[PDB]
C-alpha cells in the first residue's frame, strides 16, 4: 500500500542524500540560489523549482500521498536541470548519474 511504498521512497531519498553519492548529488541538496549563481533567467525558465531538501521536508510532513507523487517531484528536479543547461554541462552529467541511482532503485519498489 501507499505507506509501505512511501517507506521505500524514504529509503531512496536517504540514499540519494548519503555520502555514497555525494560526489554527484551535492548540486541537488538545496534549492537553486539563482541570484547567488548569477542565473538571472532561472525563474523565467524553470516554473517549478525542486530539490532534495524540499522532497525531504515533504516526506517528513506526510505531504506525499503515494510513491508516484514522490517520484514526480524527484524527476521534476532532474528535468529542471536538463531544461536549463546545455546537455554537455557538468551539472547535467551529475544529474544523469544521480537519476540512474534513483530510477534503478525506484524500479525495485515492492508492489
Ligand atoms: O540547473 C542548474 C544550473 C546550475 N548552474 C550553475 C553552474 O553552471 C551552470 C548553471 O546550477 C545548478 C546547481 C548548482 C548549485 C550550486 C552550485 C553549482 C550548481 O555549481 C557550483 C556552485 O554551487 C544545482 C542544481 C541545478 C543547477
Ligand atoms: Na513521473
Amino acid at each position: 500500500g501507499p505507506m509501505e511504498q512511501l517507506k521505500h521512497c524514504n529509503g531512496i531519498l536517504k540514499e540519494l542524500l548519503s555520502k555514497k553519492h555525494a560526489a554527484y548529488a551535492w548540486p541537488f541538496y538545496k534549492p537553486v540560489d539563482a541570484s547567488a549563481l548569477g542565473l538571472h533567467d532561472y525563474h523565467d525558465i524553470i516554473k517549478h523549482p525542486m530539490d532534495l531538501s524540499t522532497v525531504k521536508r515533504k516526506m517528513e510532513n506526510r505531504d506525499y500521498r503515494d510513491a508516484q507523487e514522490f517520484a514526480a517531484d524527484v524527476r521534476l528536479m532532474f528535468s529542471n536541470c536538463y531544461k536549463y543547461n546545455p546537455p554537455d554541462h557538468d551539472v547535467v552529467a551529475m544529474a544523469r548519474k544521480l537519476q540512474d541511482v534513483f530510477e534503478f532503485r525506484y524500479a525495485k519498489m515492492p508492489d
